[PDB]
């Protein structure tokens, strides 16, 4: 769903 | 690959 | 992008 | 995983 774990790398 | 966009939310 | 390269198996 | 659910589109 989508590439990578998330959006970006990291929070905030 | 995965799920979002990256890693989390956002960098760092 | 789902589960598998298309919708099924094939062209039917 | 990948492109679609399954692969092609059907059972053919």
């Amino acid at each position: 769903a989508x590439v990578x774990w998330x959006w970006x790398w990291x929070w905030x």
